[PDB]
């Protein structure tokens, strides 16, 4: 086991932090950022601190159209932050945006005494929906698989996020009070969150045959004292959670074929009355879950 010199560091911390600065100047965000986050990772398990990379980076350079993307990141970011400051939540999830602000510094910290000024072009123009995505899909990435934002897992929280910020550039309905909407959601409305029409945690709708467990050997303990409408809600919002961990194409594909093997699943696919198990169509619970399947995809076919 093993050393590497003080030199061998540094010289893997300027690869870090150009490709860090490469993905800024291709307009990258998700990507600027999770950079910047290994150069970080890098240098704090080496001991290593912004004023000893500093010198080294002497023949490098954040471009003009760099620092307005960096200028355009710090603005979302902090209006982001506000935004998300509310009377259901107000720390977690401004802290998160606050600490992608402090990621960004970081990086520019490497490169920049602690004062000098940035220089950004002042015609460089970035699409603000863009930043936000960016700032989202890097929260998702680094922030802990229990972390949460009010009642929901912070993971999810941020793919749906994203999606509602990605229909509205497809539909062409971006502007400032729309982009508010979803920067200062926390999901309090279950039914839109889960795409489930019939979310409730209460008695929900009256049924012949009421959502149960009984009779399905395999299904976690939590699940076994819930019953109709809302059992199918937990069992919804968990699968949300767990969608939310995929990270690509292959990843999801594993994980949906996961989630259709348990007894859950079947569950959901269970009709709650006669007349609609005659009908032989998909459940809602089961259709809420195919939606999230094609939500988590566009929150991750993107870079």
């Amino acid at each position: 086991g093993h050393m590497v010199t003080r030199i061998e560091n540094l010289e893997n911390a300027k690869k870090l932090w150009d490709n860090a600065n490469s993905m800024l100047e291709k307009g990258n965000i998700s990507g600027y950022l999770k950079a910047a986050n290994e150069l970080h990772k890098f240098m704090k398990e080496k001991n290593l601190k912004e004023d000893d990379l500093r010198p080294e980076l002497s023949d490098k350079t954040i471009s003009p159209k760099g620092y307005a993307i960096l200028q355009s990141l710090w603005g979302a970011a902090s209006d982001y932050s506000r935004a998300a400051a509310t009377l259901t939540e107000s720390t977690v999830e401004p802290g998160l945006v606050s600490a992608v602000n402090k990621m960004s510094a970081f990086f520019m910290d490497c490169k920049l005494s602690p004062n000098e000024r940035a220089t950004p072009d002042p015609d460089f123009k970035v699409g603000k929906s863009k930043i936000l995505v960016g700032i989202m899909q890097f929260i998702k990435d680094v922030a802990d698989p229990t972390s949460k934002i009010w009642m929901h897992n912070t993971k999810a929280l941020m793919n749906h996020k994203i999606a509602a910020i990605q229909k509205l550039e497809r539909s062409n309905n971006v502007n400032d009070e729309t982009l508010e909407s979803v920067l200062s959601s926390k999901g309090e409305n279950l039914s839109e969150y889960l795409s489930y029409k019939y979310a409730t945690k209460d008695e929900g709708r009256e049924h012949r045959y009421t959502a149960s467990t009984e009779n399905f050997k395999n299904v976690k303990e939590k699940y076994q004292q819930m019953r109709g409408d809302a059992l199918k809600t937990e069992i919804l919002a968990d699968f949300k959670d767990k969608l939310a961990e995929a990270t690509d194409e292959q990843s999801l594909k594993q994980i949906v074929a996961e989630l259709k093997s348990k007894d859950e699943y079947r569950i959901l696919a269970k009709g709650q009355g006669l007349t609609t198990q005659l009908l032989g169509l998909k459940t809602s619970s089961v259709s809420s879950f195919e939606k999230m399947v094609e939500e988590t995809r566009e929150s991750i076919k993107s870079q």
